[PDB]
This record gives structure tokens, C-alpha cells and sequence, in this order.
């Protein structure tokens, strides 16, 4: 049983972004239009913004769409994402802000993760992408997809 | 193999279960729900166990119905998610055409093995673990009910 979840995952993603792809605009920037996919894993689904733009835009689009900008809430969760992600960097509701002088997931919400802060050197970026690979840091403001978020709370219809 | 990402999809399982039953888990006994997602798909379990054609009910008054696999891999993952019991897949013994089928038509690129199982033994499928597994239409289970979502989780 390694592989075959592998070989699966992998797959089964391919076909949710076919499924979901979609090219359509957000009512901030108005009409012009913009690619996104999504899909759901466990109590979670993911949504992603594939117009690279900054770690604050991407902020602002998922507040607006009604989300919030990826909170990971544990390591498996962080497992799974690594793996069914195509291969690249995206915006995570991970970074510095400025009374609390530590990262905050974008509402001061909670993960039980790791991390492990001493990880990172802030002279190095002050905002959390992900990779395939791990989690890193860069500006703020260099462009990237983002990752929307949100933690269904009943059984969608 | 025996993994670290089978030990996180077993993790993973208990949260899902954890977070959507019913019951403040207060360490009495309880017999309910659990559901979680995966794709475009969630996946409602109910845990009374029952009829297969009782099955097919519930998953209806709950604008559900009971689980169609679209495919080779989401069996792959609710093989090795699931644990092990026995759960009313939702293919069965036609309404006449000497074949088994998928609640409805079939879509399914599921290509069911056919010439392997047994009518002697039952005309409904479900998943027991090993593969999908035929009994008897009311051999009373773990019924499992699917939705395919068409847009994004409003």
C-alpha cells in the first residue's frame, strides 16, 4: 500500500482540476477574468487563485470570496496538501505582523503544527509559501497563487 | 509496505470521524453519522446497518443516494481510508438485464469484474475490504451515502 495512494492521488488530482478549472472574474478588479480550481480534503475545501499575485492580494481576494487564506491545522493535513498539489509555490495565511513579533495564521485561528519558528530568517522574506518540498518564507510581495481555504461545517446539501 | 502517509491517512480518518459525528465524545454509547470529502464527492457513512434496498432509502429522503464509484482510484483511497467493515456500495443485481449495476445507469469507468461473483451469493454489492464483496440484499450494513458536488462547497 505505498504507491497505490501515490499513483491515485496524483491522478485523482489531475482529473479535480479538469472538473473544476475554471476562468472566471472577481467582482474586485471587476470583470477581468482570472483561473481557478478547487477541491476538498477531509472537512476542508481548497480553492486556488492561479493569477500569481502577492501575499497581500491574495489576503484580500479570499476575504472577499468569503474564505480565508490557507490555515494548515496539523501535520497530516500538511502531509496531504504537499503531496496532491502541483508542483510550485502558493500563498499561505502564514506571516509576521507586528504587535504579537511571531508569525500568526491570519487571524491569530490555530494549527497544532510544528514549524518550529527559528526556521526561518525574516531577512529572507516575511510571508509563508508552500512548496511540493516543505514550507518556506519570502516577501510578502512577490506574486504567487494563492490558496483559499474553508472548513465546511455541515454536509454540503 | 506499512508507511507514514497510511499512518496519516489513519490519522486523518479518526479527525474526519472525530469532527463530524454527533456526539460531545464525553469519556455512554452511540449509534449515528460521519462524513467527510475528497474531489468533488463527500461521503455521508450511517452507521445503523441495514438493509441494502433500506439503503438505497436513506441516501434518497437525504437528497443522497448510495455511493456510485466513479473509478479505479477513489476505490484505491476508500479502500485504505475505510476501515475495514462492511459497507452497502451501491451496485447491485438489475431489474431484469442478467448484470450487475450502478444505482441508476452507470456511468462508472469502475469496470466491474463480472464473471467473478457469485448471484448463489447474494445480488448486492458492498465493500467489505478486500475487494467489493456481494451478499444477501439484507444482510443488514453500514450504509454509505454519496453526493457529487457541482459547484464550490457555498
Amino acid at each position: 500500500p505505498g504507491n497505490d495512494l501515490l499513483e491515485s492521488l496524483h491522478k485523482e488530482q489531475n482529473r479535480w482540476y479538469s472538473e473544476t478549472k475554471t476562468f472566471s472574474d472577481s467582482s474586485q478588479h471587476t470583470g477581468r477574468g482570472f483561473e481557478k480550481y478547487w477541491f476538498c480534503y477531509g472537512i476542508k475545501c481548497y480553492y486556488f487563485v492561479m493569477d500569481r499575485k502577492t501575499w497581500s492580494g491574495c489576503k484580500q481576494t479570499c476575504q472577499i470570496s468569503s474564505l480565508s487564506l490557507l490555515k494548515i491545522d496539523n501535520e497530516d493535513e500538511l502531509k496531504f496538501l504537499k503531496l496532491l498539489v502541483p508542483s510550485d509555490s502558493y500563498w499561505i495565511g502564514l506571516s509576521y505582523d507586528n504587535k504579537k513579533k511571531d508569525w500568526a495564521w491570519i487571524n491569530n485561528g490555530p494549527s497544532k503544527l510544528a514549524l518550529n519558528t527559528m526556521k526561518y530568517n525574516i531577512r529572507d522574506g516575511g510571508c509563508m509559501l508552500l512548496s511540493k518540498t516543505r514550507l518556506d518564507n519570502d516577501n510578502c510581495d512577490k506574486s504567487f497563487i494563492c490558496i483559499c481555504g474553508k472548513r465546511l461545517d455541515k454536509f454540503p446539501h
